C-alpha cells in the first residue's frame, strides 16, 4: 500500500488540487461550455489514478516516463501523449505538484521529469474533456456534467481501454 491518494492524511493534499486547472483546460477546449465542479472532481480522480499508474513503474528519468507511457497508453493516445509531453520539457500546477511527486514515490525528481509527467496528465485531461465536450455539444446542452463525461468516455475505446 505504497500510496492512496484519498486517505485521512493525503486527501487534503489532492482533493481539488487539479480542479482549478481543469476548468482552464475545459475552457481552452470548449469555451462556450460551462464548468461543473461535480464532474471536474471526477476527472481529477481519473487523472490522479493515471499519475499513480505512471508511478508504479518507479520513474527515475525524463525518459522512463515516456517508456512507461509508451508501454501503457493504447495506440494512438500513447504517441500523441508523448508528443505533447516532449514538446513541453523542450495549466496544471506543475509547481505545486513537483514536491508532491517526491512524496508519492519517496525519491528525488528533476524539474524536467515533473514538467513531463504533469504535461502527460494534462494531455489526458484535455483529451477526456475534449471528447466529453463534443458529446455535450452534440446533444445541445452547453454544460459538461459528470454524467456526460462518463457516457462520453464509453463511446471511446482508447480511453475506455486505458482505465479500469
Amino acid at each position: 500500500l505504497p500510496y492512496e491518494f484519498f486517505s485521512e492524511e493525503n486527501a487534503p493534499k489532492w482533493r481539488g488540487l487539479l480542479v482549478p486547472a481543469l476548468k482552464k483546460v475545459q475552457g481552452q477546449v470548449h469555451p462556450t461550455l460551462e464548468s461543473n465542479d461535480d464532474a471536474l472532481q471526477y476527472v481529477e480522480e481519473l487523472i490522479l489514478q493515471l499519475l499513480n499508474m505512471l508511478c508504479q513503474a518507479q520513474p527515475r528519468s525524463a525518459s522512463d516516463v515516456e517508456e512507461r507511457v509508451q508501454k501503457s497508453f493504447p495506440h494512438p493516445i500513447d504517441k500523441w501523449a508523448i508528443a505533447d509531453a516532449q514538446s513541453a520539457i523542450e495549466s496544471l500546477p506543475v509547481e505545486k505538484i513537483h514536491p508532491l511527486l517526491k512524496e508519492v514515490l519517496g525519491y528525488k525528481i528533476d524539474h524536467q521529469v515533473s514538467v513531463y509527467i504533469v504535461a502527460v496528465l494534462e494531455y489526458i485531461s484535455a483529451d477526456i474533456l475534449k471528447l466529453a465536450g463534443n458529446y455535450v455539444r452534440n446533444i445541445r446542452h452547453y454544460e459538461i456534467t459528470k454524467q456526460d463525461i462518463k457516457v462520453a468516455m464509453c463511446a471511446d475505446k482508447v480511453l475506455m481501454d486505458m482505465f479500469h
